[PDB]
């Protein structure tokens, strides 16, 4: 079925300036998002802000500051940070727009009218920093900034606090057999496949009732209203969840400002989410909470959760200044290919030397320079293959394989398997030009070098297409180098072997060009 394709990043907290983890979180959403986008279909790429809640107003009371004052100049830092790191997210939301607390109002009310809320006590530990409620088996003795016996949750490590509060309750427990039979019925809803496990394990252990408000004097009064009890708060999770509902809704002008809150998400096609990528941190609250609301409201579940190894929250580690050092395609390169579903990466400066110098300069860069060569393309196109031999067809093979191969692992979605199925391919074609030699064809043979450097150009063009929602800018460049048409550079059309017609001339050239340059160890 035709829809906008939706991809969203969680929104992240407001406590804290951008670091690395938001910025991967981010940086995974733009690249299914470009991925899609590249394959010709329409797409609403989302991220933004989580402005509410206990923790954001004290983070503003230390700065000794108003929530929102201190909201909106956090927001403008995301921003900022976002727009410097070369992003393609449609629109950037924030908990604190009144279309927003609309929609919020909108889903409770919802939710209340099908019976599913009803008023209650919690009385149990809570993490402030999480947001989280935690059982006693979640938590465990730690310490504090004062380095005093407190306790800490099990989960994260920050300070657990007891809370007991007359609540609206929202009743989860009621939603186990049908979370259940959505997780079985559906077996690609959560990646990686471990993180499904552990989320079924946790829904067949039993599921109690979620609260879904708070006393407003707790939150210090910087959170949304219950409707119809202003007394209350609504959960900054409930709030901050819905954003994605939200989203689905706005429409959206040039400059990227909302300037219009639809009835019915069926008019803009996006909602349900095609993929939420989030943390392993907030896994619970995507694939557990967020599709028990949207049951008891009655709307279309997400298809799929995406949860990486990374946490979305004398050892810094600067995004934007990593960038300006090495390039940023180069550095966006590096941590989708250096990690998984997993902490386990070495995110140092020798490994990302390594892998720029090895794969971006040495296997890409060099394979593209060799391909425009003056010295080896004499006449400045694509020329005309002869005949193909044997050899030959073995790497066009590959060639006409690899769109397939990484479109199902971008639909996974598993960008690093992406990239890897890629380069490849690309070491392939290095292997191909070693054996060919076209330097010595030049002389020799050039019927023969116009089939070999035809093969070549091509392969280059079809990886670096793969890899342009990768590195965006750098897939122009060579694009540009190669001389292919505008057409050329998206749409599933062009995944095809032999898109790019011989006679097809190629880019100018310049004086000391380079794509990566190679950095001292
Ligand atoms: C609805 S996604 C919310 C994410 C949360 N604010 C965090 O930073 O972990």
């Amino acid at each position: 079925v035709e829809k906008v394709f939706f991809v969203t990043s969680p929104i992240y907290y407001v406590n804290a300036a951008p670091h690395i983890g938001h910025v991967y979180s981010t940086l995974i959403t733009d690249v299914i998002g470009r991925y899609h986008r590249v394959k010709g279909e329409r797409v609403f790429a989302l991220t933004g802000t989580d402005e509410h809640g206990q923790k954001v107003a004290e983070a503003a009371k230390q700065k000794q500051v108003s929530p929102y004052d201190f909201t909106t100049a956090v927001a403008g830092e995301f921003k900022k940070c976002f727009e410097q790191m070369d992003y393609s997210i449609d629109y950037f939301i924030r908990t604190t727009n009144e279309q927003h607390k609309a929609v919020v109002k909108e889903l409770w009310t919802k939710l209340e009218q099908k019976g599913d809320i009803y008023l209650g006590r919690y009385e149990g530990w809570y993490s402030i920093s999480d947001e989280s409620f935690l059982t006693p088996q979640n938590i465990t003795d730690g310490v504090d900034k004062d380095g005093n016996p407190c306790k800490v949750s099990l989960e994260s490590g920050h300070v657990v606090t007891w809370v007991s509060e007359e609540n609206y309750m929202f009743r989860l427990s009621a939603f186990r057999e049908r979370l259940l039979e959505w997780y079985h019925a559906n077996p690609g809803c959560i990646v990686p496949e471990f993180r499904r496990r552990e989320v079924i394990r946790a829904v067949e252990k039993g599921l109690p009732d979620l609260s879904v408000s708070r006393a407003r004097a707790t939150l210090h009064n910087w959170a949304i209203p219950v409707p119809g009890n202003p007394d209350h708060c609504v959960y900054v999770w409930l709030d901050a969840l819905t954003n994605y509902l939200t989203g689905s809704r706005l429409r959206v002008d040039e400059s990227g400002k909302e300037v219009s809150l639809v009835d019915d998400f069926n008019e803009l096609e996006r909602f349900p989410a095609d993929v939420h990528v989030i943390g392993k941190d907030i896994l619970k609250f995507h694939a557990i909470y967020w599709p028990a609301f949207l049951l008891s409201a009655g709307l279309p579940l997400p298809k799929k959760i995406v949860a990486h190894g990374w946490w979305t929250k004398g050892n810094v580690f600067d995004p934007v200044e990593k960038a300006e050092e090495f390039g940023y395609d180069a550095l966006k390169y590096f941590l989708l290919r250096e990690s998984g579903f997993s902490d386990d990466g070495d995110y140092s400066d020798k490994n990302m030397i390594a892998r720029l110098n090895g794969e971006l300069a040495d296997t890409l860069g060099n394979l593209v320079m060799r391909c425009t060569s003056a010295k080896i393309n004499v006449n400045g196109e694509w020329p005309s293959p002869a005949a193909y031999t044997e050899e030959d067809e073995s790497l066009i093979q590959l060639i006409k394989d690899l769109p397939g191969t990484a479109d199902h692992y971008y639909l996974i979605p598993d960008i690093q398997k992406a990239i890897i199925a890629v380069f490849d391919v690309l070491r392939a074609i290095n292997a191909y030009v070693t054996d060919m030699a076209p330097w010595k064809l030049v002389k020799t043979d050039p019927e023969r070098l116009r089939t070999v450097l035809y093969i070549t150009l091509e392969g280059v063009r079809v990886t670096t297409l793969l890899l342009s929602p990768i590195l965006p800018r750098k897939s122009v460049v060579i694009f540009d180098m190669l001389g292919v048409p505008e057409v050329h550079r998206k749409g599933i059309e062009n995944f095809e072997f032999g898109a790019v017609p011989p006679g097809t001339r190629l880019g100018p050239a310049v004086e000391g060009e380079v794509l990566f340059s190679k950095r001292s160890t």
